[PDB]
């Protein structure tokens, strides 16, 4: 019958693939800033989902075609095996488009490549897109970006999170790391394998808003307030216990 | 514990204020003829229904039928002025179609961001840090109708309203996401407040509230249409989804 704690079932032979495209530098043409600490961030976040069990891969300033021809390959092999999915992305972004090294691509592109008639093995198993992206400005210093790109939804079993909406502020680290990056990472390492994920994903939230403007080193950043959000289309709980 | 200080992974939003409070329903059947836009037949069903579940809950409900944009917004704006100390939370229910950033009221589209601002902040300083509940059955209506002056069937709209965030403690819940299909029973409701509703009935008291609109995507998500009844209907899936800005767990248990 209907169960009221249904969950993901995530007893396969592996967890599954986790995507980071990592993006620090751009084509001049684009005239967008470069990302200093966003090397922290992929660090951080490899350790972390690979201590999950995630078989991590990481991909450095790839131009467009190539991340496309990536992603479209890891799309198309089989997930049979796998508990679920995980891609993360570290760039800039606008609007619907998150930039590669050489020009940008649309999210609803990206996600469309896992839906179910698209991704057959993925069907029913949770795919999760986490997405540090903002408006590039065109030893530690915090950089800090209005939102920009649009907090999206996907299909069925998906699950994007954002490192901040609408009317508000992205930070990051030159040596520390994105804000959003830290605190998730944070959580993962203490929670992550216990926690319920979205559970988990609303201390990230409760972490980065209580996060202070108050008195910034850089005097044009006071009351820059950072706020995450997460879009679920999850329909069961999600855990990532050790296997 | 002994007495608690720390970072606490299962924090709740202190529920234990005299009054759970408010929840806004804002109603919308017809629309000017100008604007073109089909009757949402069923939406009373909607309506009776979330009235029932949500002072079930404890909420204090009003609601508001065919306002139009002036009305609604001067409705809104006194209740975000209003003094919410009292109050556990806030819950606002938005009934109609929409389109893009925009929901419709009897005679003009009402931008989404505007109502959500009226309650950030110092705009709304006794509600900050409390959950703050956006409840949206808004798609695009068919408007195989005229512009000129004017059974249970289920209809079917293509997800037209943006899966929009808010401010802090906010939680936005949506009908349904880009490139899927909101369904309307013309006498039962909407697929989504008819499910929204019975798990609040079942489970609204104990489970956590995310938890719960995530059993509603289930829900929602799994229903199929009788294809013999409308075999245009076929492959117009609907997923809901929620963007979540809470900061904490939330609960509904009945109150002392
Ligand atoms: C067009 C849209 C779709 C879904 C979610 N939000 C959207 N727009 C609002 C928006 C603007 C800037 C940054 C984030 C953000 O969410």
């Amino acid at each position: 019958m209907f169960d009221p704690a249904e969950k993901y079932k995530m007893d396969h032979r592996r967890r599954g693939i986790a995507l980071i495209f990592n993006h620090e530098r751009f084509f001049w043409h684009l005239t967008l800033p470069e990302r200093r600490g966003t090397c922290a961030d992929r660090d951080n976040l490899t350790r972390r989902f690979s201590d999950l069990g995630f078989e991590v891969k990481c991909f450095n300033d790839l131009k467009a075609e190539e991340l496309l021809l990536k992603i479209h390959e890891v799309s198309t092999v089989s997930h049979a095996d796998a508990d679920c999915f995980v891609c993360v992305f570290l760039s800039h972004g606008e609007g619907n488009h998150i930039y590669a090294y050489d020009a940008k691509i649309e999210i609803q592109t990206l996600t469309g490549l896992f839906k179910g008639d698209k991704c057959h093995s993925l069907v029913g198993k949770p795919k999760i897109f986490i997405i540090q992206a903002a408006r590039g400005n065109q030893t530690n210093i915090t950089e800090v970006d209005a939102a920009s790109v649009y907090t999206l939804p996907a299909g069925a079993d998906f699950l994007m999170c954002y490192s901040v909406a609408e009317g508000y502020y992205s930070h990051r680290e030159t040596v520390n790391g994105s804000w959003y990056i830290q605190d998730l990472c944070e959580m993962l390492g203490k929670y992550g394998s216990s926690l319920e994920f979205t559970e988990l994903l609303t201390l990230v939230n409760r972490k980065v808003s209580q996060r202070r403007v108050d008195f910034c080193k850089d005097p044009s950043a006071i009351g820059k307030k950072q706020v995450p959000c997460f879009a679920s289309m999850l329909t069961k709980k999600l855990h990532f216990f050790p296997k």
